[PDB]
Order: structure tokens, then C-alpha cells, then sequence
């Protein structure tokens, strides 16, 4: 297991634009395009992204191209985030894959705001920071997901991805 394997299992594989779990255009694995209603901008964002007119659909080469490329720029928002950066630095490599997880979800502004979780893991409260993760919105939209992304944070084992 890795943040790679990780990801594709929380995200899934879809080559069409689709909905997210917050009703928001996306495509491959978990690629947001857009926040906009509009099917068309969705489809313009895309082909930017991709580098050619794609109509809506993709490849699973060019869904992986941009998985990569998304997990990256997550890596380098965490670095630099100050508020993120140190948290992160203080983890072990599993509990690291978890951070990764959550700013791919939320975004790296959303998760900075995690403030006590963040304190708790810095700690290495691992008990405490599972039980505060747990009281979100996060949590309550996304139960499957926190659950396993709070269980690799909980223990730093890759329990809940087997
Ligand atoms: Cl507090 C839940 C998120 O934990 C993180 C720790 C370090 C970097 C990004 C996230």
C-alpha cells in the first residue's frame, strides 16, 4: 500500500466527467474540474487540463497523468502550508499518506483548519487526534472514508486498506 494505491481505492476510476459526493464535475480519480453547475465549463477545464478537445472522456493514461500530478501538488501544498508543513514533518510515512488523503479531498485550506486535530497529531496523541477527526463535517458526509483515513492515523498501519 501507498498514497498512491490509497487514493485509487477512496477515489475509484471513472474515464467520463461525473459527479463528486459533493455534486461537483470531476473525472478519473477524483479529478475536481470545477465547482461551476455548468456541464460546459466542466468540459472546458478538462481540456485544458488534458491538452486537447476530449469531449467529455479520457483515457486511463491521461486520468493516471493527472492522479500523479494532482498527488504532487497536494505533497507541495502540505510543504508550503506553515501550519501544515511542521505536522506533517513530525509523521511517520503511513500517517503522512493520510495527511496526503485528506488535503486531496478538502483542499489544504480546509484541512489547516483542523486545528486541534493537528495539534493532537503533532503530539502524537493518536486516541485523542482519531476522536476529534471524527467531529466534522468531513466525518458525517464522508463516514466510509474518514473512518479508514482516521483508522491510518490512529495506528500508522495500512489496516483499513487491506
Ligand atoms: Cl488534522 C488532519 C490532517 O493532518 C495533516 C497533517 C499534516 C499535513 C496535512 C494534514
Amino acid at each position: 500500500m501507498n498514497i498512491f494505491e490509497m487514493l485509487r481505492i477512496d477515489e475509484g476510476l471513472r474515464l467520463k466527467i461525473y459527479k463528486d459526493t459533493e455534486g461537483y464535475y470531476t473525472i478519473g480519480i477524483g479529478h475536481l474540474l470545477t465547482k461551476s453547475p455548468s456541464l460546459n465549463a466542466a468540459k472546458s477545464e478538462l481540456d485544458k487540463a488534458i491538452g486537447r478537445n476530449t469531449n467529455g472522456v479520457i483515457t486511463k493514461d491521461e486520468a493516471e497523468k493527472l492522479f500523479n500530478q494532482d498527488v504532487d501538488a497536494a505533497v507541495r501544498g502540505i510543504l508550503r502550508n506553515a501550519k501544515l508543513k511542521p505536522v506533517y514533518d513530525s509523521l511517520d510515512a503511513v500517517r503522512r499518506a493520510a495527511a496526503i488523503n485528506m488535503v486531496f479531498q478538502m483542499g489544504e485550506t480546509g484541512v489547516a483548519g483542523f486545528t486541534n486535530s493537528l495539534r493532537m497529531l503533532q503530539q502524537k496523541r493518536w486516541d485523542e487526534a482519531a476522536v476529534n477527526l471524527a467531529k466534522s463535517r468531513w466525518y458525517n458526509q464522508t463516514p466510509n472514508r474518514a473512518k479508514r483515513v482516521i483508522t491510518t492515523f490512529r495506528t500508522g498501519t495500512w489496516d483499513a486498506y487491506k
